[PDB]
């Protein structure tokens, strides 16, 4: 007949009233016939269905066609729940007066926007003016606003809510709106964003690394938020939400005051999203997901919460990973110090600056794939240009002979269709039944040819070796240390995409401004490390002691391997059995400039000449040469020196060096004159005490899962980061990086 009750059993509200004026006949506080439940704080009466029935007045009309664009944008039901939820709820700002914060309630009649949000404040109608007196700051916020806090308001919530004008929403179209947490009701009838970032798999989307599902959580994020497991869609919704803010301005802190006035949505539900959305955004802050970079934070307020339990860390070795972890830390208002062994920072980043006109890197220089890389973003956080890499690069050989471009991707299919041989092969092998890559590939080889009867010519066969050369490249190692089992170990987890590029300024702007106001000490090689106290006790080689609650270790795989630090207590044998598994692969590099560019005419412009190896055993010897000017004006070229070439480099001092590489060009150009370099330098980093290498691979026997095995921390104390920790992105800058954002992590939660 009459209720004065709530419909849910249980339900808090004693005194229900109709949020809704729809009725001529509204009961205000009285009895309806039934009241419809929306939540704990919000009802309806059963004579507000002037929307439902086809019979009844100014509901009917505006109803049905919210149902008919709700039915074909969306997949969620149509009810008059729904219709409420989405078009009748009041809306609640906060005063944006910083001392007050308090949570009000507007006249049904206001659409909120993030221009009222901003400046809204305790008092004002519908329109803005700061009121007079700064009384209305004093009031006490509607009863209902402190149910929101508790879970179990949640639990009565009958709807999950779909936020509206979502700064994500461009960036989905190919997602239904409701199920990635926004509202059907799409009104929007991106540009200016970098090109490389690229936050979201569009749907059923094969591996592409750093991506995120927006319609589905990942186990992590499931672990810390548990109450959305049934249902993820307002968790979803906040996430994508802070995903595309950050984005779309990188260059500052991303916080909850600039992500509030984004969220849009009717009814106290808005409490909740305003209150998880800073939940989300420290948790996201904390992963590196969100606010990392080269953000310089200010001065007294950093980007977690205030905690008071006085924790330091010592991170050994200023390279990418150690810069990455000290930044991150330090931004994170955690306390830091950095030792580093050499007299500079950066490791195996170092850039010459002393070439007029260009940047040429002694260590890294390229990355591959840009897209989602963080080497990308920071980039754009620098605002500055990588040069793609083109796709022409013409093989010379010595004599200068052009190598025909159909022979060049012939011997490659060819070297590819052996790997793939590879690739079945080991299908079914053990660990202890792996066998070098080198022999596997070889006996293949030898086999292909017994079978088929193929006879190539010297060039093919020659070219065939270039192919070989750049794999050897890529592992830094002769292919006869390499495991066929587990050399590309890393190719199935999901890599980065898009462009690969030179980072023409250099990797060194990057480190230098990670490293930019931090804690260094240099020339402080670490020679001892004692955490059986209660603080690990940090010991130099001169003897002077650092103390901290932490420690982070990113010297490099080789000298793990030779165990230059002590630990006490020591390594546990599966650490060591897994820093062994691992090989310390070495490339060299040279650079030389000329008085001008000889080899304009004939290279035409590409980034790159290939120099086709005479035989077997001149294999990486100068295989590639560079370009260092996309911009063609000044006159450097780069070349590598990799697998067993290094070997044979090493009894000749530089000038021989420079010696063999101009001999080297002037066969590849011999139809004309090379002038003699005027500067040059020839890289020792296998033999730089620090360092002793390049980049780590799998040796055989060895196993992808070596990287897992060395980042495991021990004790929740010793902390491991760097390139050879970083299983799915071993050998890189990139994956230095990621891995000290990811022991970071692991420590700013204890
Ligand atoms: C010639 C060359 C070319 C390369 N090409 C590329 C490329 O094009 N793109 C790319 O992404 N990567 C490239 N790499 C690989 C990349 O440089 C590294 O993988 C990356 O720098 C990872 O370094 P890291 O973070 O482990 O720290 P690192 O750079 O390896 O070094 C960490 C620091 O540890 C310090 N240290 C060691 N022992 C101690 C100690 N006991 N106490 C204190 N400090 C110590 C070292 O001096 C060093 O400063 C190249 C490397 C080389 C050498
Ligand atoms: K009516
Ligand atoms: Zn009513
Ligand atoms: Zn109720
Ligand atoms: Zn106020």
């Amino acid at each position: 007949k009459k209720y004065r009750k709530c419909e849910k059993a249980g339900c808090t509200a004693t005194c229900p009233v109709c949020f809704a004026s729809a009725s001529e006949r509204c009961a205000k506080n009285g009895y309806t016939s039934r009241w419809y439940h929306l939540s704990c704080g919000e009802h309806f009466c059963n004579e507000c269905f002037d929307h439902y029935y086809r019979s009844h007045k100014d509901g009917y009309d505006k109803y049905t066609t919210w149902k008919k664009i709700w039915t074909s944008n969306g997949k969620t039901e149509p009810s008059p729940k729904a219709f409420m939820a989405d078009q009748q709820l009041p809306y609640w700002v906060q005063c944006t007066k910083p001392e007050c914060r308090k949570w009000r309630q507007l006249t049904k009649e206001i659409q909120l926007t993030p221009q009222i949000a901003k400046t809204y404040r305790c008092g004002m109608k519908p329109n803005t003016a700061k009121p007079e007196t700064s009384d209305h700051c004093s009031l006490p916020e509607d009863l209902r606003v402190l149910e929101v806090s508790n879970h179990w308001w949640y639990s009565m919530l009958i709807l999950p809510p779909l936020l509206k004008d979502s700064v994500a929403a461009p960036l989905l179209s190919a997602y239904y709106p409701d199920c990635v947490g926004m509202s059907p009701s799409c009104t929007s009838t991106v540009p200016g964003m970098n090109r490389y970032f690229q936050p979201f798999y569009q749907p059923n989307e094969c591996g592409k690394a750093l991506c995120v599902r927006p319609d589905v959580m990942e186990l992590d994020e499931l672990y810390e938020f548990p109450e959305y497991s049934r249902d993820p869609t307002m968790y979803l919704a906040l996430r994508n939400l802070i995903l595309a803010l950050w984005y779309t301005n990188c260059k500052e802190a991303l916080t909850p005051q600039k992500c509030i006035p984004h969220i849009i949505v009717r009814g106290l539900v808005r409490i909740r999203c305003v209150q998880e959305v800073e939940r989300i955004l420290y948790f996201m802050t904390r992963k590196g997901l969100i606010n990392t970079g080269v953000l310089s934070v200010g001065a007294d307020q950093y980007l977690l919460p205030k905690d008071y339990h006085n924790k330091s860390v010592i991170i050994i070795g200023a390279g990418p990973a150690g810069l990455a972890a000290a930044r991150q830390l330090h931004n994170f208002g955690i306390k830091v110090t950095v030792l580093e062994a050499k007299d500079r920072i950066g490791g195996r980043v170092w850039d010459d600056k002393s070439f007029k006109g260009v940047t040429v890197g002694r260590g890294a220089q390229i990355v591959n794939g840009c897209i989602n890389n963080p080497v990308a973003l920071m980039c754009e956080q620098l605002g500055i240009s990588m040069h793609k890499f083109g796709e022409r690069c013409d093989l010379i050989q010595e004599g200068g002979r052009i190598t025909d471009p159909t022979i060049d991707k012939r011997m490659d299919f060819h070297f590819n269709a052996l790997l793939d041989v590879v690739s079945e092969w080991r299908k079914d092998k053990t660990q202890l039944q792996d066998v070098p890559l080198g022999e596997k590939i070889e006996e293949i080889y030898k086999a292909f040819i017994k079978e088929s009867g193929i006879q190539f010519s010297e060039l093919e066969g020659q070219v065939l070796q270039f192919h070989l050369s750049n794999l050897e490249y890529a592992c830094g190692s002769n292919l006869h240390q390499v495991s066929a089992r587990s050399w590309d170990h890393n190719e199935f987890f999901a890599q980065f995409a898009g462009d690969h590029t030179l980072l023409t300024p250099g990797y060194s702007v990057i480190i230098e401004k990670l490293a930019e106001g931090l804690d260094i000490q240099l020339k402080s090689p670490v020679q001892c490390i004692d955490y059986s106290g209660d603080e690990v006790q940090v010991t130099t080689t001169d003897g002077t002691g650092y103390s901290a609650q932490k420690v982070l270790v990113t010297v490099p795989l080789a000298l793990l391997q030779k165990g230059a630090i002590q630990f006490n207590p020591p390594l546990s044998e599966k650490k060591m059995k897994a820093i062994n598994s691992l090989g310390a692969g070495i490339i060299e590099k040279i650079a030389l400039q000329f008085p001008y560019r000889f080899w304009d005419s004939k290279v035409q412009g590409a980034d790159f000449f290939g120099h086709v190896p005479p035989s077997a055993s001149k294999r990486g010897l100068f295989a590639v040469f560079y370009d260092m000017d996309p911009q063609k004006k000044h006159s450097v070229l780069m070349s590598v020196i990799a697998g067993e070439a290094v070997a044979s480099v090493r009894t000749l001092d530089d000038k021989q060096v420079l010696q063999q590489c101009m001999a080297t060009l002037r066969e590849l150009f011999k139809e004309q004159e090379v002038p003699d370099p005027t500067k040059y330098f020839v890289t020792r980093w296998s033999t730089d005490p620090w360092i002793q290498m390049a980049y780590s691979f799998v040796k055989t026997g060895g196993s992808g899962e070596a990287y897992d095995i060395i980042a495991e921390d021990i004790q929740g104390t010793v902390f491991f980061a760097g390139e050879a920790t970083n299983r799915h992105f071993p050998q890189t800058v990139t994956g230095a990086y990621l891995s000290g954002v990811r022991e970071a992590s692991k420590i700013a939660a204890f």
